[PDB]
C-alpha cells in the first residue's frame, strides 16, 4: 500500500490527515516519541516501535527520547536506574528492526533555556488542566504530588524543543498533544495508536499491571499467559486475543483444527477473523492456540536476537 | 542582648533555641527574599530594620531580588521585573541596610537547581504547595502550575543559599515550615508580623493599594492617615497604633493643647496603648503625632530617593 495508507494502518487517529499528506511530500522529514523506560518492553511498545518503523519506511528520520526526566517526575524511581533501564529498551528496539537516534530527555530537559519555558507553560496551564492530560499516565497516588503536574509541561515543552514534523503516541498522549497544540505556536502532526487491553480484560495494558505479554517472553510463558487470558466467545471488544491477532498478525492466517471441530481454517482479513468469532463459528480455544503460535513466531527474532548476547 | 534586639517586634522565631544557637558563632548568615515591588511601603521597611537588627548582631546579610518568583507569581516579564528590583536595591539601601544583593534567576535556573526543585516536587503534594501560597499567590479564578512550582521553588532557594536564619513575613510561615520538613538542614526561621491596611479591611498589601510607601509626600502621608481606620479604644487591626509600635521612638511626645493636659509624653508603647485602650488618648492626637513622627523617620529615605533626580 502507499506511505500513507501504510503509516494510517493500525492507527486510532491522525491530526491531520491533510497535514501528513504534505508532509510526506518533503525530502527530508522527522518523526518523534517517547518512553518512560520500562523494565519490560510489552506488546503496547512493540505496537508503537512497528509505527516508528512504517515511518522510518516512508522516509522519516526517527528519533526515540528516552523520557528518564519524566520516569523520574512520574515516581518511577533514580535517575540513573531510569537511565540504565533506557538502555535496555534502546537495544530491545533495535533487536525489533528499529533505525533511529536516541537521546535521554534530561540531555537537553535540564538547560537554563529549556526550563524558563518550562515555567512560561506553567503560567498558561491550568492546574486542572494539567491534572486532566495525566489521568491516564499518572502513576496512582492517593496524595498527588506537584510533580504529577510538571510532568505535562515538561513534555509538551519537550515536544517544542525536539521540533519534528510528527509526533507519535498511544491514546493516552492525546490530552497532552492537544494542549501542545494551544500552547505552543509550530503545530506538529500527531498519530495515536491504540492502548492494548490488559490480558486479563480488566483495563487497559501496562508495565506496572503485569498484565502484558513481553517482547522476550518464553514461548511457553506466551502459551501460559493466553492460555488465561480474558477471550469470551463471540466477543470481540475489549478482547486482547483478538487485538493481538488484529495488530501483529500476517494474513492469510490458518488456524488448525481437529476435523471433529471443521478441520483446519484459513483467514484473508482480520476483519474475516472478526465476523468468525462474532458468528461463533471461532472458538476461544482455537483462536487462542493460533494467536499463540503464531505470536511465538513474530517475537522470535526479537527473542533470538537478545538471547544471543549472553 | 542580641537574642531580645532580634526579637523584638516579631511574631516568632523558629526556634529559639536554635536561633540562640546560631548566636554563638563566629560566623552567621541571615537572607529574605522579595519580589520585586513597584512601590516600597511599611511593610518592606518592617522586615528591612529587622534585617538591620540581625546585621548589628554580626550577621552576614544576603537580599534576594525574587524576579523568577514574582515571574511565576504573574508579576509581569523577567525584564520588567528585574528593574523593579534595582529599583527596590535602591530604595533599600537608603533605608541604611549593608547587604549583598542576588537575583533569584541568577541561580534558580542553574540544572542541579532545576533537578532539585524535582526532586522536591516528588515530596510536595500539590494540596500542600496550594495551603502554603494561599496568602502569596495572585488572585486567579483558574489556578496555575506555576502557583505550586513557586513554593519548591522558594524552598530550593534557602537550601542552595545556605544561611543560618530565613527571613520574612507572617504570610511567608508555610512555606518555611514546608522548608524545615523537607530539607536536611533546618534554618532557623524569623517571622515579622504583617500590617494592617490603612482602612482597617485586611492586611497591608501592594496588590491591595492600602499602604503608605516610604517615598510619600508627607502632604500624602497626612493624608492617608487622617482617612485611615482608628476606632478610640481598639488596637487590634488598628493600623496607626501598629506604626506607633513598629516605627515610632521612645519616649515619644503626643502634642495637644494645654486645653488637654499637654503635650502628653509617653516612653513606651506599651503606654500608649493604655492610654488609648483607656480612651484618654483621642485617635485625632494620636493621628496627628503618629503622621508628623513617620514623616520624619522617612523623610532621610525619601531625601536620598528625590536625589537621583539630580
Amino acid at each position: 500500500m502507499d506511505e500513507f495508507e501504510m503509516i494510517k494502518r493500525n492507527t486510532s487517529e491522525i491530526i491531520s490527515e491533510e497535514e501528513l499528506r504534505e508532509v510526506l511530500k518533503k525530502d527530508e522529514k522527522s518523526a518523534h516519541i517517547g518512553f518512560e523506560p520500562s523494565g519490560k518492553i510489552h506488546l503496547g511498545h512493540y505496537l508503537q516501535i512497528k509505527k516508528m518503523i512504517d515511518l522510518q519506511n516512508a522516509g522519516f528520520d526517527i528519533g526515540i527520547v528516552l523520557a528518564d526526566l519524566q520516569a523520574y517526575l512520574n515516581q518511577k524511581g533514580e535517575l540513573d536506574e531510569i537511565r540504565k533501564i533506557g538502555d535496555y529498551n534502546k537495544k530491545v528496539f533495535e533487536a525489533m528492526g528499529l533505525k533511529a537516534k536516541y537521546v535521554y530527555g534530561s540531555e537537553f530537559q535540564l538547560d537554563k533555556d529549556y526550563t524558563l519555558n518550562v515555567y512560561r507553560l506553567a503560567l498558561k496551564t491550568t492546574l486542572k488542566r494539567a491534572r486532566r492530560s495525566m489521568e491516564l499516565i499518572a502513576r496512582e497516588d492517593e496524595n498527588p504530588k506537584v510533580a504529577e503536574v510538571i510532568y505535562p509541561i515538561m513534555q509538551v515543552n519537550g515536544g517544542h524543543y525536539l521540533g519534528g514534523d510528527v509526533a507519535v503516541g498511544g491514546m493516552e498522549q492525546r490530552k497532552i498533544h492537544m494542549l501542545a497544540r494551544e500552547l505552543l505556536p509550530k503545530k506538529v502532526v500527531c498519530i495515536h495508536n491504540p492502548v492494548l487491553t490488559g490480558l486479563d480484560g480488566e483495563g487497559k495494558m501496562s508495565s506496572s499491571k503485569g498484565n502484558f505479554i513481553a517482547v522476550d517472553d518464553s514461548p511457553e510463558e506466551i502459551r501460559a499467559k493466553i492460555k488465561k487470558a480474558y477471550c469470551p466467545a463471540g466477543v470481540v471488544e475489549g478482547n486482547p486475543i483478538m487485538e493481538i491477532a488484529k495488530y501483529f498478525l500476517e494474513y492469510p492466517l490458518t488456524i488448525k483444527r481437529p476435523e471433529k471441530f471443521g478441520g483446519d481454517l484459513t483467514v484473508n482479513s482480520y476483519e474475516e477473523l472478526e465476523s468468525l468469532f462474532k458468528n461463533k463459528e471461532l472458538h476461544p480455544m482455537d483462536l487462542k492456540n493460533a494467536v499463540a503460535e503464531e505470536l511465538i513466531k513474530i517475537l522470535e527474532p526479537i527473542r533470538k536476537r537478545l538471547l544471543e548476547h549472553h
